[PDB]
């Protein structure tokens, strides 16, 4: 990241703003309502420096730049309309350590000044790092919209609670979930912004009383095929507040993003399945949230049902949040739909690395007005085409293979069935090799990329 | 206001951990992402701090705090779990104005570490001065849903044109609308993601051209099958930057509710008067011929019996851009909420998406290890049952009926086949009939509770 936001304590801390014209200003207005002591240094000041060092809530020091005046800073603002002064500037907070803003370059001197949404004491702070203002303006308007006005007054009684939260409950879990009720009970809201107390008491009060829930949990999460938006809201949720999360090697980057920071993260990609379920069923019975987050959908070729066998034999509860599965995935991206018209009577979805000495029907696989999907079928290339050449499929049967689908390295090759072989050899897994009239489609429905 | 925040530019600065646990490893990661220079001082680290120390990301010093490594840092993190360490790290902080964060005590230090969501150089951060951590990973989930993964690669391009867009808008209201449109150009963004370098021009070079009202584009959303918390990230994107949603009765409520106050809605499913696909598809191209941004909500997968692509082929012929959602489809809904996984162990080879139109293959249907699951079959129920014990299927073979999968209102029947003429006529549409071994499976894994 470019930046890294802090929300710094400025009261009784000294900073100082060198420039005393309108930028100047609105910065020491800022700095003034956080409690920093502030002093102003220079050349000349508009009147409302005055009317704020008459008031005693600033120090003025009128004059060219005097560096000494860092000596005791912990912030300094250039707010001049001189660039040599203002790189004096950078340049001896630099020295001394101080995060300095230098307003009119944003690029220069080490922090930058956000938008800011107040519900004080919750704050919402946006910017783009001066690369564009107006997205984080538009931004700033869409987040005062969505954010109550009234949000203040829960967070502030959320800090009044804290210290009897946590003596009344002594698991991390349980303080939790009282905090998750809390934040969305409409009526303690209301009865806040209405300074109603006898109501805010007599809910406050149930909720403290309500047994919370001991168990730990394992949810199922469908990350699906790679882009990230491709997550499901539910997902979204389960990951955003898991204490845990189990992931394998099929779960994008991207989607590892959006797991909550201070979650632990349990690689399991290569580890056999009986490991999996052994790490889900101890994690889970410390009483803790755990995701397991697996590609595409749990329940299609991902052995979802072996994982949830073990923790129901353990009274372990759990969800299942399904997920895009590489062919709804790679369908849509690459422009293949799986039906289309009368092309497709039915689509299958198809293991290409069985059990043991079994077989696919082939003679079943061959048939016509059918979307063939196999998945993990790559180094069975050349078998798959042979049999369904062998059991009746024509051999000009339009084929494709998506490679990454859904992703940014997502690559495509497509031919017909007589190539299937040759085509396999242009790809790595993970991809998907889709059979039938459908791939044909692609050259009047592909809107994602030329790979 | 309690806490000032700033956005710090933290790349080639000496910061200083203290700690080497769990804790440590969460703050120091955020900090390797901000390109810190960072140093890690605990008796003690996890093995992912001597990993990043291999690979020279951090310095690791071992033993107790020692003051004078903050002799040139910038910030320090307390992370350790004694009390009288992080002490002892924030008081030698203060006495050196470096701003200072003590993990398990925010008020007790000179800076909050907010909740951060990251689209860099775009960047918000979320916090309520530590009276409220459970209410900021709320706002920071919701932001993290509306908030594209790509939109910063959008930020810096905007960046790179400002120059162009002052000396060819006059007015600053119009220099809005553009940027208004810009930050929302789905191709625009998909361009830059795939570093698709002549779309993004050729995509730039028409922005440019096109009349300043005309935001023409089609994107087909697959809705998911009813739950709203199945839609897609990228799905609730693109609703709430519709003008027009053309929706149908498959769409539940629950999705619905989701797309914004002064979007359009165009109802285009059945009334008592069936619709037929042609007005539908005139309806897309005419609401996108007058230049607006229109989405095409539809049940389930787009791709998946939703003639979705029958509506991208009346585009592709007008030159109307557009893109495609996938959603998650019935069978993937109602196997998850239903416990009834589509694949397990060995049970099936292949998974049959099929619809009951078009005549069936019914000895291929019969063929043993398959996960039938039949879209539209409630009418040919009786007939299918028939069928398939005409064709060899096993009178004991485990059937379901799943109706209204993934809502309050779900309801699953189950038995053997030769009940499966009975079992069609206790449900209505929309429902799925699943035939096949996982059915026996729903006993153990159903999770959902039945309506
Ligand atoms: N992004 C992707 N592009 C192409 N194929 C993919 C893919 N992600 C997963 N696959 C396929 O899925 C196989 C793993 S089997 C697990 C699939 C997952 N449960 C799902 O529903 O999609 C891979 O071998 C590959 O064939
Ligand atoms: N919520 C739901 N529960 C059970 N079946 C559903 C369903 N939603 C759609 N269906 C099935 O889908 C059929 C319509 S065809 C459209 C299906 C959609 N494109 C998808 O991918 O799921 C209905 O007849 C019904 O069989």
């Amino acid at each position: 990241m470019d930046h890294l936001p802090i929300f710094c304590q400025l009261r009784d801390r000294d900073c100082l703003i060198v420039g005393g014209g309108d930028v100047a200003e609105r910065k020491a207005r800022l700095l003034l309502e956080a409690g920093a002591r502030l002093t102003v240094n220079a050349l000349t000041f508009i009147p409302q420096f005055t009317v704020w060092a008459n008031e005693g809530m600033l120090t003025l020091v009128e004059g060219p730049f005097d560096e000494t005046l860092l000596d005791s800073c912990w912030l300094a603002i250039a707010a001049t309309d001189d660039d040599t002064v203002n790189q004096r500037v950078s340049d001896a907070a630099e020295s001394r350590r101080i995060f300095c803003n230098v307003v009119d370059a944003p690029k220069a001197a080490s922090f930058i000044m956000p938008s800011i949404i107040d519900r004080s004491p919750l704050m919402v702070a946006v910017s783009a790092g001066g690369t564009s203002p107006v997205l984080a303006r538009l931004l700033r308007e869409k987040l005062e919209s969505l954010l109550p006005q009234h949000l203040g007054q829960v967070a502030r009684y959320a800090g009044q609670l804290r210290a009897r939260v946590k003596k009344q409950f002594a698991t991390m879990g349980e303080r939790r979930r009282f905090w998750e009720k809390f934040f969305v009970n409409d009526r303690l809201a209301q009865s806040l912004a209405n300074a109603d107390e006898k109501a805010v008491n007599a809910t406050t009060e149930r909720l403290f009383s309500e047994p919370l829930d001991h168990r730990g949990e394992v949810v199922l999460v469908g990350a699906g095929p790679g882009d990230a938006g491709l997550l499901t809201l539910k997902g979204l949720q389960q990951i955003q507040q898991a204490d845990i999360v189990v992931y394998d090697r099929l779960v994008s980057d991207d989607i590892m993003n959006l797991v909550r920071r201070n979650a632990d993260r349990v690689f399991v990609g290569k580890v056999p399945q009986e490991e999996i379920n052994q790490i889900l069923l101890r994690e889970a019975q410390k009483g803790k949230r755990v995701v397991r987050l697996k590609g595409g959908d749990p329940f299609i070729f991902g052995r979802g049902g072996e994982e949830l066998e073990t923790l129901c034999h353990a009274g372990i509860p759990f969800s299942v949040v399904p997920g895009i599965t590489a062919a709804s995935g790679c369908s849509a991206y690459s422009g293949i739909p799986l039906t289309h018209r009368d092309y497709a009577q039915s689509v299958r979805l198809v293991t290409g690395h069985l059990k043991t000495g079994g077989e696919l029907d082939w003679e079943n696989l061959a048939a016509e007005k059918q979307t063939l999907v196999f998945y993990m079928g790559l180094n069975q290339a050349a078998t798959i085409q042979e049999k369904l050449i062998a059991f009746g499929m024509q051999a000009d049967m339009p084929v494709a293979l998506v490679e990454n689908g859904t992703s940014v390295k997502q690559r495509v090759v497509h031919g017909v069935l007589t190539q299937l072989g040759e085509l396999a050899q242009q790809v790595e897994s993970p991809a998907l090799i889709i059979v039938g009239r459908v791939v044909a489609l692609r050259d009047k429905l592909n809107w994602f990329s030329n790979h």
